[PDB]
């Protein structure tokens, strides 16, 4: 419990860095867009086209999700081959590579570097979100396993907040220091590169994946702190039974078996309902949507959304263990729909009532607050509770693919939709939120 605080906190750095890379490109949108325009002129002696500037900066934020897909797929590769700890350590290379790329992108007069860096760091984020939850789950005692695993969640939302803070004009969200805003991630990396080597390899890797039972003994005693461990050791060997009991099934075997075709449908749709709700429409373009509203100091409203977001995350902890998954997920979609509607009213009546800009802030706060209690965590609780230890692994990969894919559809196309639909964009979210509300009220069983 003492030395334990090192290995965990050392791993959560990746989840901080995960959330940081997610929301850094929110506030400094205009300045980087100005840099694209600046770079476009220097090359061709011509101001960039507005539609091109759209899909270009959209690609710069969207390509990140593409990396995450690949990353989340490759987690199984490095984990069982190089170990949990060492996997997290070596993959800090992607951060330094990406940090340098996104940092010297301005000094290199190239948005390709920035896009490329955004891809690479996306892979790291996809890999990391597979490492951290798995590492702490094996390192922590079973008692604190259902509590320390929270730090991954908190890490992301807090990382998103810090990204939005630094996104201020006062700090790093400006003409001169935006390349550093993207690069500062090297600090967390450098820290994790120092800490992890002192942290212990997971015993479940030493006991199972290496059969080095003896090398695992020295871990738990220093790790768990307890002198003896002739019960935690037997535990893992008894929990590995259930994990090795029924045969694990592959991805494409999940599609072909009509026994698995119904629960998988629920899983994927529940992931679509998380992204196509359009919470990344705000976590990527909060400061942008606020600008089209009459919001004074919009970057602060984004930080507001971060704090509200971070807040209701902690609230959700003391709710999932108090209510049902079917209910909480329904509550979310409704509130997200209501707020999406309420958002449209603000964006519509602003031109008539020069103050509804304040309503848009409250709407989006509720739009993300209702998300973090319903469609936030639940879509990952239902999937893990619709499949036994055999097909459950393959189900996460599909769900993971479903999430990244639908995440890319929003972040890449939301601006193209924002131009044509005008103040009537959140209706798309409202509409889909209804379909997702119908789909769950009938076809989603409580667990
Ligand atoms: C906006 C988002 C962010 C906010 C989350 C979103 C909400 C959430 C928050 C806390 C716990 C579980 C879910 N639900 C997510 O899953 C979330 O990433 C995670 O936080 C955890 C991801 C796990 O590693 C498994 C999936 C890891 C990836 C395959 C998918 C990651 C999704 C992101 C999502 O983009």
């Amino acid at each position: 419990t003492g030395r334990l605080m090192l290995a965990v906190g050392g791993a959560v750095l990746g989840s901080l860095q995960f959330g940081y890379n997610t929301g850094v490109i929110n506030a400094p949108q205009k300045v980087i867009e100005e840099f694209y325009n600046q770079t476009w002129v220097h090359r061709y002696g011509e101001s960039i086209l507005p539609t091109t500037l759209t899909t270009l900066w959209s690609l710069s934020v969207a390509i990140f999700s593409v990396g995450g897909m690949i990353g989340s797929f490759s987690v199984g590769l490095f984990v069982n081959r190089f170990g949990r700890r060492n996997s997290m350590l070596m993959m800090n290379l992607l951060a330094f590579v990406s940090a340098v790329l996104m940092g010297f992108s301005k000094l290199g007069k190239s948005f390709e570097m920035l896009i490329l860096g955004r891809f690479i760091i996306g892979v790291y984020c996809g890999l990391t979100t597979g490492f951290v939850p798995m590492y702490v789950g094996e390192v922590s005692p079973t008692a604190l396993r259902g509590a320390l695993g929270t730090l991954h969640q908190l890490g992301i939302v807090v990382g998103i907040l810090i990204a939005q803070v630094f996104g201020l004009d006062s700090i790093m969200g400006n003409k001169d220091l935006w390349p550093l805003l993207l690069s500062i991630i090297f600090i967390p990396a450098l820290l994790q590169c120092i800490v992890l080597p002192f942290c212990p390899e997971s015993p479940r890797f030493l006991l199972i994946n290496r059969n080095e039972e003896n090398r695992a003994k020295s871990v738990l005693k220093k790790l768990r702190g307890t002198a003896d461990v002739t019960h935690d050791l037997q535990e893992m060997k008894e929990e590995s039974r259930q994990m090795m009991r029924e045969k694990k099934v592959t991805i494409l075997e999940l599609f072909r078996s009509p026994a698995y075709r119904q629960p998988i449908l629920i899983a994927v749709v529940l992931q679509l309902s998380q992204q196509l709700s359009g919470i990344n429409a705000v976590f990527y373009y909060s400061t942008s949507i606020f600008e089209k509203a009459g919001v004074q100091q919009p970057v602060y409203a984004t930080i507001g959304s971060g704090i509200v977001n971070t807040a209701f995350t902690v609230v959700s902890l003391f709710v999932v263990e108090r209510a049902g998954r079917r209910t909480l997920h329904l509550i979310g979609l409704a509130g997200m729909a209501g707020c999406a509607i309420l958002m449209t009213i603000a964006l519509a009546l602003l031109e008539q009532l020069p103050w509804m800009s304040y309503l848009s802030i409250v709407a989006i706060f509720g739009f993300v607050a209702f998300f973090e209690v319903g469609p936030g965590p639940i879509p990952w609780f239902i999937v893990a509770e619709l499949f036994s230890q055999g097909p459950r692994p393959a189900a996460i990969a599909v769900a993971g693919f479903s999430n990244w894919t639908s995440n890319f559809i929003v972040g890449m196309c939301f601006q193209y939709v924002e131009q044509l639909c005008g103040p009537y964009v959140f209706i798309i979210f409202t509409v889909l939120l209804v379909l997702f509300f119908i789909f769950t009220y009938f076809k989603v069983p409580e667990t």
